[PDB]
């Protein structure tokens, strides 16, 4: 796993977090299972651009800053 | 079920997620199966003094705090 796969997995688990959310309750919002969501969280490699739309939908986070906290987690940390 | 009931179970989950961790997480630093962990967060009547403490071992809180949490969220709710 690159630091980009790594990075994507990192910041869907930190908003999830942050947002008091279980990997159950994002299955629900964002239409993908409960393995699924544990499934990309460990390993991103095979998200698709839109199973990413939808986490972000179900995270209730605008595309926009989802992308802006992954170029700041690539700037600071790789 | 009762408030009390209910607001073991909501402190169980609300640390669990404050902690960062999953339910399979949970139940393997408690000793206790997943679904046990899934259906004490649902409903705490069955839970033992013997199996929360196995719980708040594998949240790593101390018994001190677990209960602190407990009398807040009763006073403040009930
Ligand atoms: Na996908
Ligand atoms: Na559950």
């Amino acid at each position: 796993e690159s630091f980009l796969l790594s990075k994507v997995s990192f910041v869907i688990k930190k908003i999830r977090l942050e947002k008091g959310m279980t990997q159950e309750d994002l299955a629900y919002k964002s239409n993908l299972d409960r393995t699924y969501i544990s499934g990309i969280e460990r390993n991103s490699a095979n998200l698709t651009i839109k199973s990413l739309e939808l986490i972000m939908k179900g995270l209730e986070v605008s595309d926009v800053v989802f992308f802006e906290m992954l170029i700041k987690e690539i700037l600071k940390h790789d």
